[PDB]
């Protein structure tokens, strides 16, 4: 039966490659050197960044910290569509109750967003605009409160997550496992969701044993990261609320706010 | 093989220690709850008068809801002591840096407390006073705010956790796994903790495979429960903060205070 789990693993990797333009392998090459990205490490470099390279998530449409924070939201929305497309390639997903598909994505995309963002981070900063740029951790941390601490929690997670040394083929299955979570609020038919996830989990276990035979209990260690992920998401929602209640300079064009 | 042999010996050691440390097992709780016998019937507390007769029938201020809350504190402290005793039996634990031993218990005890409290619960209520009593979930909800909803999320977790149908032999290893968590804040020496947990995880994996061979991915499902646990603790802390502000006349136990401090 093992043949089916390997076919699924390959299937998911291929789809993952199709859906996500910037892979972990590509991002690592850039991050470590082997090539080159424009570095944003302060206000002047940010501005040159905008001018020479035109980071579309920083395009016109104000205060720097606010525009950066909004740029994050813009890219996040963009990423949701890549994930949605990936989801439809997971065997069984499209066959689920349509409301459940919506629910699974609604609750799953944030977890997936921060998982994949780790692929774009090291302890020193993060790749932006399709790897064209690299924004430093310290520059982000330097932003005025409450924006100074907005990315930092993701960096902390990424550093820990990245120590697992997962590759794209590992991540493709993990992301699938995240989407097929049977505990999302408001699901109408949990059974086929858990059944698909049980299959993904089997596929994930084998992939990790085959791909990382030396890494004892990697499967267990990866599953444990779900705690870290959800905590990051919860924490992000909490900040969004704060800045929405306080902060008076956040508004965009009403259609832009609707979109994002 | 020799490797599996060592993991089985580990599982046996932990189960043995668990039975030695925890006076009310899940096996006994279930026997009491399934109410199949004549010697183990609990007195059921479901309102005020039946409460008032409890204090007479069962052997354990002049207020009401504080009494239940403080009875619950006392039990929690007792549970910490049982769990601390169990921890010492986990191979390698007492050999760790002393500061890390404290840290591991500080963050681990409540996750374990709610994990094990599930054993004493069904959708209708919870065993109390070493199984001699049973307090209904509805009664607990009938309590004045903020007390009125301290337990509900525990009940919610329990019903879904209990669907895994774990037994004590499984639980002994799982709680060991929880304690030996290398990602507790402020740990000095993460590696030796992680090394211990890895072997515990191996033992847990094998245990579930042998004990529930028909239960697909039970190992993974169990591990995902650890985020449910973290979240219950999170809620409980905030609920406590609210209490400390509305109920200035209510004492909290010093041990519990220290555990929650800067958590
Ligand atoms: C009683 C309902 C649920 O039980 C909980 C619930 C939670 C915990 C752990 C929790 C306790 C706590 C309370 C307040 C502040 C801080 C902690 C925790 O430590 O987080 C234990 C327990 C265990 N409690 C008991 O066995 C128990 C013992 C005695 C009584 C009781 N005694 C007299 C009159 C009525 N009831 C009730 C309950």
């Amino acid at each position: 039966e093992s043949a089916d789990l390997r076919a699924l693993a390959k299937h998911l990797y291929d789809s993952y490659i199709k859906s996500f333009p910037l892979t972990k392998a590509k991002a690592r090459a850039i991050l470590t050197g082997k090539t080159s990205p424009f570095v944003i490490y302060d206000m002047n470099s940010l501005m040159m960044g905008e001018d020479k390279i035109k980071f579309k998530h920083i395009t016109p449409l104000k205060e720097v910290a606010i525009r950066i924070f909004q740029g994050c939201q813009f890219r996040s929305v963009e990423a949701v569509q890549e994930i949605t497309e990936y989801a439809k390639s997971i065997p069984g997903f499209v066959n689920l109750d349509l409301n459940d598909q919506v629910t699974l994505l609604k609750y799953g995309v944030h977890e997936i967003i921060y998982t994949m963002l780790a692929s774009l981070m090291n302890k020193d900063g993060v790749l932006i605009s399709e790897g064209q740029g690299f924004m430093t951790r310290e520059f982000l941390k330097s932003l005025r409160k409450p924006f100074g601490d907005f990315m930092e929690p993701k960096f902390e997670f990424a550093v820990k997550f990245n120590a697992l040394e997962l590759d794209d083929s590992d991540l493709a299955i993990f992301i699938a496992v995240i989407i097929l979570s049977g505990d999302r609020p408001g699901l109408l038919n949990v059974k086929p969701i858990e059944d698909i996830q049980d299959n993904l989990l089997q596929a994930l276990e084998l992939q990790l044993k085959l791909n990382h035979p030396e890494s004892s209990q990697l499967f267990a260690k990866l599953l444990q990261k779900m705690t870290d992920l959800r905590q990051i998401v919860t924490e992000h929602v909490q900040l969004l609320q704060v800045i929405k209640k306080t902060e008076t300079d956040m508004s965009l064009h009403p259609l832009l706010q609707e979109i994002y």
